């Protein structure tokens, strides 16, 4: 975006660097693999993250935007070389069989409109995940085959508007994997009568009434979740942080409250909606 790339990535390093000294997680493993990672790109857009479960906290949370997706295919391959340096460390080693099955022998890279990597690290390694996200647009063979290994239940079919769609790829150090399905809803297209409708055929009230809230949400399926999640794409993230009634969050974005951030996102599985208090969700900073 910004015409001084080297100015940016400095500051998305600094951005990252913060994060990890709040938390105090910067030595967990590949975080130092991920910075450099981070630096060998033209430029990227860069996101905080932190997931809240019970008492724990899960901090050390980044994902990369990539920028100029004219070079799709030359990222994921830089990408899956990251994750072979990651596995430099005997003790990791990744399955992905997921991603290959998925990109298959003749993948349409002309479809890619955003490559996003992510990272989750752990204290335990075997639970530490690197993470490759696939933005794609007006591509139905591949929307397909996500909504096959993603949407058990067939409810992202009736919700989705648009074209686009996004497929995530997790990546345990154990060799455990899953791959999610995300679609997307802007305030103007939720708004509108008949996508409210559809809406709420399938999420249930609690989480739907959350929506109004937002300026976009995001729905994400997976085998491996307990529940549809729910991303919110915050109007006031000052006052939906607030309305969590949630200790830990309240604590997290009393840091980042006074922080230049382009945009909170805060992610609640339904399950966690019908609860007597909210103990499970991520929130993410999208940075500048
Ligand atoms: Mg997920």
């Amino acid at each position: 975006n910004y015409a001084n790339a080297q100015l940016h990535k400095s500051k998305n390093l600094m951005y990252m660097k913060a994060h990890e000294n709040i938390f105090e997680i910067e030595a967990l493993y590949p975080l130092e693999l991920f910075e450099r990672f981070m630096q060998s790109q033209t430029d990227c857009s860069i996101d905080c993250a932190c997931k809240i479960d019970g008492d724990e906290l899960y901090p050390a949370r980044f994902s990369l935007a990539l920028y100029n997706n004219q070079y799709a295919e030359k990222q994921i391959r830089e990408t899956i070389d990251f994750f072979h340096q990651v596995e430099g460390r005997t003790e990791v080693k990744l399955n992905y069989q997921q991603l290959q099955h998925f990109l298959g022998a003749d993948f349409d890279f002309s479809k890619v409109i955003r490559n996003l990597v992510g990272v989750d690290a752990r204290r335990e390694l075997a639970d530490s995940r690197v993470k490759l996200y696939i933005w794609m647009n007006d591509y139905p063979e591949k929307m397909a085959t996500a909504m096959a290994w993603c949407d058990d239940k067939k409810e992202l079919s009736t919700l989705i508007v648009n074209q686009e769609f996004l497929v995530g790829f997790d990546f345990y150090f154990d060799g455990r994997t899953a791959i999610e399905l995300y679609i997307s809803l802007s305030s103007e297209e939720f708004q509108q009568t008949q996508v409210w409708e559809r809406l709420a055929k399938v999420v249930c009230a609690p989480a739907l009434r959350l929506v109004n809230d937002c300026q976009a949400i995001q729905i994400g399926v997976s085998r491996a979740n307990d529940s549809k999640i729910m991303y919110y794409h915050t109007l006031n993230p000052n006052s939906f942080i607030d309305n969590l009634g949630n200790e830990m969050a309240s604590r997290v974005h009393a840091y980042y409250r006074h922080q230049p951030v382009r945009s909170l996102v805060v992610c609640i599985p339904e399950q966690e909606l019908t609860a007597r208090s909210i103990q499970r969700l991520n929130m993410y900073y999208c940075m500048n």
